[PDB]
């Protein structure tokens, strides 16, 4: 018919539920495309997946296809403006991101639904005339040195990066792929490499049009979207380049029955058990990995981790098919260690082995491979609908692995036992096969080897024959025993009919002084789910640091006691969330409204009536210890957040002070720990999703009744009933309080500029004041000065009380970063004044898009309601006001509120500054403004007691 | 030669016996009209003091006009011919640095001032006209006598006052002793109009009958010396006329045979459970050189093993006993012993009374014991020789009634030394306790309903029984018990007087000898007094005494189990100059030890070690808990303005729980429950302490130690973590806010108001705004409020601290309703804004120097130094050199400073008024112009109200 399309791609099979609809096609040039029509979506979307990367970087080129994927972001011949493609995107509500995997680049955005073209075009020139500016690209190259090095000392990259180097250094899979000033500046230009050319090389050998596919989500017909997409896309040229593959895994035989000793930074304990395998993708459609993986990653009676929990070695394990590259992939194992498990990795891997053994014994089991495609195929009929940007994105991926008609199923559904397959796999977990790798500070000092680029210190050795050969030996243990018939499999998918008097928002059903309930029946997305959320308030959660410590062991050790038990129904959609928090304790429970009231019940009867076991509690607690410490390792700009609201609360206890209160929690003074706990509480609920009303008030009866029985609850004064103010800040004030972050070699910052109490016109003018100068934020201070890759601008609300924030990442030390931030304050006061009303408007739209978007699934809805329902407000319908108030809004109104409240100069500037000092630290361009002395925070407890405590705010109903 | 004898001069007395360690110089003298003088001179005191008592009171009232005696009394404070402006007397004070009170008892009326030590002369001279030309103002009659009804209205629906008159109304109707006393609006203005008496009159007639000179006693301390402090007292008293009245006299026992072997049956106003056991005895006044009342009080009233009350507690019948003599008047006297009922005891009284008569047996069995008189006169004669030195106002109005009684040589002495052990007279008065002589009264609600009789004055609801003669047989065939052991030597008494010397680093003020985790001790050896006492203050700190309601509770009920269990082994120190006090805080629990240094590390080592191995006694655990009960209930009962202030203080503090969470949270407070807390409370403390007085650094330091060691060793203690060391806030309110808060009072009928006009934090600016302001009001804001207004009897103007927070206060109780007091006090509030601006510059600097005077006033004794220097510390302001630095500031003020101020901050349509107002309501609610007020925002719901606002800093530490 049309030139432009090769193929018309028939029914896109999907979900029953799913009322967006989908057309596949390929185009003339072979991009694979998938265009999803929904009439309703408030952001448009695109998304593109070029089927290159880190593994096809030149070999004295580490990084290019990174560092290519940062540069296409910053201008095309057809929008040369650098920030253009940012800019728009903020400009009308969008955002866009992407990542570069060893075989993928995947750039994606979403936009206002009415301005899909304009961002789409853009968007389209990355693959057509990039500029690759040398300028930028002098620039960018640091962006991608400091995302590097807030990797550097972060424990998953360390490791990471070392599996690559252990194997066959002849193999792509041993590349670095991140990159860093270094391979991508230093080095080229001392070997005389023009790295421009380069990126112009590889994007013009690459990003050809039979290596890409492409998927584009709009409220548009699905035919003007064929119309759009093959305007903007089929003018991509093709270079028919091979897809590249790896037949020959990176670790061969000399590479097998090695031992590896590693050190990392944060104190853990982990034993990696790694077997090489043949590239299993192809059998996609039975899927014997993910089989095998979920018998040996089970965790319910008779697993394999059951064992090793109970013999006091192993907390979590983790066992299934680990991706590799087309060609090859991975088998692990790995589980966590006690100080008990890392003298006995011998017998763990052992009892792996007798557990491998008895699946061979029993074969293959068809009834466990049906179990698993009838849940699948329940979850995907089900499928809650998800949100524009990362759907597209996701399958812009999966494209080029399937036929277009199964793109949407192909990740969801299985076909047939194939226990040939099984067989085959299971064959290749075998001693002879395995790699061990073992993570414990104890070999500080007892290494010998360095890893080139993160430095880890490491020893390799061979396991000895005469372990493998126990191995091989390995009996069959009677503790051993395949999984039960998963008893919480849903059987009553019914919808609920729509109540007469459902509410379109939660409605207080309930108000004693147990329990405040609120509820509302799903009227939007008619999945066979329910939401329900509880929280637990008792002054004696948070009294002190000791009590802190031990609400906390409570809810972890009694999540440990269900876990067994709790497995099953996590396989069967049921889920739930048990934490600790500074007002009590907080539960939620989501999934399938049907075995929910089971499950439901049994977490508050072993709450009411918890036993604690004397070694879980000893294993639990000691993890906690090393928890608390290894937060010295987290990243500076963490720190700087982590300081910020211990400052800004009333109360907030620190690590260091529930570090050392930890040692004084005793079984004993848990066990009378947790019953005064639960003797008095004040329990506030949301219950919503596919129930009634009866149901509702049903379900929390069940929980009051429970708890009154079984723990003798009695209900809080409402006087009891208080939450923490934020600290407030004097007119004209600035404070700094400095740390040290004895990890990471960069620095850290958060500004705060505490404006006032949240009310609907605060909220607006900070919101509109954070939208303004978002986009610019982050090209002024990464984009152009390049102070680091983490760079943040946006609003803060703690306490009900508000203000604006930024933080930053950077080698430059903080002082520095604070006039650049003041600098860029007042170029925005400029910006802002010279902005025109047309620009303004626009801001002002983008605004309301966002807040107006509309919740796709149960619970993005219910995570909205709840957020009203904690902070004590209650506001459910506050985005039609606010959005409301904010259209009202004029340039002149945000420009007397930032000289009141933000400017240098502001008569009510509120201005407190975390700086965490990198390790080894110390203690033209826009003009920084003057800066007043700061009064330097030597301790918190005499700075908050020197300051007034806000308000708290008054509820809406 | 002999001498030349001034005319005035009846006679002056030998040397004053007075304490060897009391540096001040005395000299007694009779004037020739027969009024009995003692003359103080101190030359250091910084106020000066008189006093004259006249040996009238209300025995004497005309039979017709009850309280006449005391209507006189508040009389004469309102004009004299020589000084005719009817508040001179109390204005000149008031500018002076001054105050004075007076009371009518029985037998006494006493009037005393204190003034700024440069001004005796002048209020001496203000104060004699009282007793040659009052006014007696018929206008001032006529709206004095409201002042007088208010007091007596007071009093109405206390129970003590209630029952103080219920026992005179069933002696002898025809004795004085049945007189009722206060007087109210009825007896001293409505009767005498209906009777067509002429009241002034009978003013006029009594002042002349019975202010007669030979019936006066005087009693002036000044800086001046001793001559000329005689010059002046025969100046301004030798004209006070001699009518020769002689001294009344009651030689007939108010309660005659018809009144013993009584029962009565009493109805109480509050919820409480006494036994009230009544002897008539002799007038034992003349002995008191042996004293054999409090010889048989001190053994019948022993508390320590072996004792009356001792048994009674193990019975679980009583908690309290009172037991010794009681005075009567000029002729009679009676001999009482009184204890509290549990409920048990409730339904035991007549084996209680038994076990009381067997008590009394044993004492007969045993008779006189020479050994314990000895131990009454060593302790005496210690107490006197170390005597603190007094307050001058309460020092000549004590000396100026018992110079009626004693010697002039001996008015100093008298009531300390005995001399004379006289078994025959404690035989005498032990023979007069015997069941044919007792009256008893039983106080309990469970009389409610079966009462057929009505006190007249109170409405006391009660019924009379004669004691069944099998009953008062049964008690006179009581025989020994053997229970009932005497006292033993009491091993507290202290023995070790010496002053250790003045260490060489020794420091002005408490210094901080020690800063750690677990303890900040400040210390100061005592470089002023040189008693041998010291002081020992310990604040314990824990999250956990005040989290909330339940735990309250708790800590209140541990205290006070633990205080029960202590007090027979802490009875014989308290007799022997050795106390302590222990008792819950919102922080924690505070702990004084007090007297003499010797033996308290002792005590203090008792105390400490039986908090940390405390062992509850369930039967003890149930009665504490049933009284608590009570004692909550019980609040329901205080007066109007009393309950004004506690809602204010509930309102304006951040954490704060009410009497009624209290009461609901009691019931689930079980003995296990009690047993945890016990140990979690003491597991994590911070002790800050004040040791002053007789000490070393070293033994200060140990004394610290043993504290910590012990609590360490027994209750494991660590300390806590800085950031728990939190106070509480005071609420911030908001500009040109208005408050109200309201309640009633379901039992008196009279309403409260406490108006509080908050101002800022303190710091040395604002204190002296604010003081200074409340200085130059104070006796305006009674004169106007009370004396021309006659809003109430309480009314009361001055600072409010709370919190490091401060403000003015008004509290007034009264009959009219809290929102017409409002308006008087704005209307008070603007003639103070005019009455400022038109004061002269030298009346200004006058108000300053009162207020300089009042904040210098250097302490007498070790105790108020020591409570100086605690309140800088549990305020954590630490401001110990805070009266010479404010008192600076202070004098450059101006009033223009002050104008500025009342504009600001006080005045209706001031910028930053922040007003909250509590309204008490009564259990059944021309004139200078009142300004118009805001619509005031009601406040419903205590934490709502809280919730809404923010909550101000904490002071910085100094
Ligand atoms: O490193 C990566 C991820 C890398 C990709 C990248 C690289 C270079 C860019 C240059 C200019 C604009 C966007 C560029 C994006 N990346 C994502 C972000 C975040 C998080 O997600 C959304 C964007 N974003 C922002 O911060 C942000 C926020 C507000 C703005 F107005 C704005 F323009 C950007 N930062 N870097 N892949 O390999
Ligand atoms: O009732 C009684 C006691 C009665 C004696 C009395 C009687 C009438 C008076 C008339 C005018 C002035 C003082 C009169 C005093 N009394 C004492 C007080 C309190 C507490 O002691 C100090 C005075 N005082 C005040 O409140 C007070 C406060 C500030 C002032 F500037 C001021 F002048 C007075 N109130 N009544 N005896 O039988
Ligand atoms: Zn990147
Ligand atoms: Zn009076």
């Amino acid at each position: 018919n049309n030139p432009a399309i090769k193929r018309i791609g028939n029914h896109i099979t999907k979900s029953p539920e799913d009322k967006r609809e989908y057309r596949g096609l390929e185009l003339a040039n072979g991009i694979k495309v998938l265009l999803i029509s929904d009439p309703t979506t408030d952001k448009s979307s695109a998304a593109l997946d070029v089927h290159i990367g880190s593994l096809s970087d030149p070999p004295n080129i580490a990084g290019l296809s990174h560092f290519l994927e940062h540069m296409l972001f910053l201008g095309t011949k057809k929008y040369p403006k650098e920030n253009e493609y940012s800019q728009f995107l903020s400009e009308h509500a969008g955002s866009s991101n992407a990542f570069t995997s060893g075989e993928h680049t995947n750039y994606y955005f979403d936009v206002s639904h009415e301005h899909l073209e304009g961002a789409l075009d853009r968007f389209a020139q990355f693959f057509l005339s990039p500029l690759f500016d040398e300028s930028a690209k002098d620039r960018e190259v640091n962006a991608v040195d400091s995302e590097h090095e807030k990797n550097v000392m972060n424990d998953a990259w360390r490791l990471f990066q070392l599996e690559k180097a252990t194997g066959n250094p002849k193999h792509p899979f041993s590349k670095f792929g991140t990159g860093n000033k270094y391979t991508l500046e230093t080095r080229p230009n001392q070997e005389g490499i023009d790295v421009r050319q380069e990126l112009l090389k590889f994007h013009s050998a690459y990003y050809s049009s039979n290596l890409m596919a492409v998927v584009v989500l709009g409220r548009e017909s699905l035919d003007d979207l064929t119309n759009l997409v093959v305007k903007l896309f089929s003018e991509v040229e093709n270079k028919n380049v091979p897809l590249p593959e790896f037949p020959e895994h990176p670790f061969q035989e000399e590479h097998l029955k090695q031992l590896y000793k590693i050190v990392p930074i944060k104190d853990i304990r982990n034993l990696y058990v790694t077997f090489p395998i043949p590239d299993l993708q192809k059998y996609y459609k039975s899927n014997p990995g993910h089989y095998l993986g979920h018998l040996i990653g089970h965790e319910g009676p008779g697993s394999l981790l059951s064992e090793l929990k109970s013999k006091g070695w192993v907390n979590t394990l983790v066992g299934g098919q680990k991706e590799g590259a087309r060609g090859f992939m991975f088998f692990i194992i790995n589980v966590d260690l006690t100080e008990e498990g890392l003298l006995h990795v011998e017998d763990i891997i052992l009892h792996m082995f007798q557990y491998i053994q008895k699946l061979r014994a029993e074969g293959p089991q068809e009834w466990v491979f049906q179990e698993l495609k009838d849940l699948n195929a329940v979850a995907f009929r089900f499928k809650d609908k998800e949100r524009p940007r990362g759907y597209t994105s996701k399958i812009a991926g999966i494209l080029h692995y399937y036929p277009l008609e199964e793109v949407l199923t192909a990740e969801y559904l299985l076909e047939e036992f194939r226990p040939d397959l099984i067989e085959m796999v299971l064959d290749k977990l075998r001693p002879e096969n395995v790699r061990v790798a073992i993570v414990s500070k104890s070999f500080e000092g007892k290494t010998d080897r360095t890893e080139e680029w993160y430095g880890t210190q490491y020893k390799q050795e061979a396991i000895p024959d005469e372990v493998i050969k126990k191995w091989q030996n390995a009996d069959l243990n009677g503790k051993f025993k395949l999984p039960t018939k998963n008893e919480f499999i849903p059987t009553n998918f019914e919808i609920l009919p729509l109540e007469k008097e459902a509410t379109p928002y939660p409605a207080l059903i309930k108000d004693t002084a147990m329990s405040k309930l609120w509820f509302k029946q799903d009227d939007k997305f008619f999945l066979p789910k329910a939401n329900l959320n509880f929280e637990f308030f008792s002054p004696f959660a948070y009294v002190d640091p000791l009590h802190s410590n031990m609400a906390y062991l409570y809810l972890e050790l009694l999540k440990d006691s269900l876990n067994e038990y709790a497995y099953a129904a996590e396989l069967a959609g049921l889920s739930y969330d048990l934490q600790n928090t500074i007002y009590g304790m907080y539960l939620s429970v989501k999934g399938y409204n049907d075995k929910q009231p089971i499950l439901l019940k049994k977490i508050i009867e072993k709450m009411a009536t918890f036993e604690i076991d004397e070694k879980r509690f000893e294993i639990i607690k000691e993890a906690y210890m090393r928890s608390l410490n290894n937060f010295r390792a987290e990243q500076p700009h963490q720190h700087a957040m982590y300081y910020l609201r211990l400052l800004m609360t009333e109360v907030a206890w620190t690590k260091d002070e529930l570090k050392e209160a930890l040692d004084d929690v005793t079984l004993p003074r848990l066990k009378a720990f947790i019953p005064q706990l639960l003797s008095r509480l004040h329990i506030e609920a949301l219950l919503h999703g596919n129930i009634t009303k009866q149901a509702a008030l049903g379900i929390m009866q069940m929980v009051e009744d429970t708890l009154i029985e079984h723990a003798h609850t009695k209900p809080l004064l409402p006087s009891q009933l208080v939450r923490y103010r934020e600290v407030q800040l004097p007119d004209r004030g600035w404070f700094v309080y400095q740390q040290r972050n004895e990890v990471h070699n960069n620095s850290g910052i958060e500004i705060y500029y505490q404006t006032d109490m949240q009310s609907t016109s605060e909220n607006m003018f900070l919101e509109l004041f954070a939208q303004i100068i978002s986009e610019p934020a982050f090209n002024t201070l990464r984009t152009k000065e390049q102070l680091g890759y983490i760079v943040f601008s946006g609003p803060r609300r703690a306490n009900g009380i508000q203000g604006l924030r930024f933080i930053i990442q950077s080698e430059k030390p903080p002082h520095y970063l604070e006039s650049r931030v003041e600098a860029f304050l007042i170029t925005m006061e400029k910006s802002i004044e010279d902005m025109t009303e047309e620009a303004f408007q626009k801001h002002i739209q983008a605004l309301a898009i966002r807040r107006l978007d509309k919740p796709k699934k149960l619970s993005a809805e219910s995570a909205k309601y709840w957020g009203e329902i904690i902070s004590q407000q209650y506001n459910f319908d506050r985005d039609n006001t606010e959005v409301a108030y904010l259209k009202t809004l004029t340039k002149e109104d945000i420009i007397k509120f930032y000289k009141e409240m933000l400017a240098v100069d502001a008569p009510r500037r509120h201005k407190v500054s975390v700086h965490v000092l990198a390790r080894e630290m110390d203690s033209n361009l826009s003009q920084a403004p003057a800066l007043p002395q700061p009064e330097v925070i030597q301790n918190m407890t005499e700075f908050k007691r020197g300051l007034p405590l806000f308000p708290l705010v008054k509820p809406h109903i």
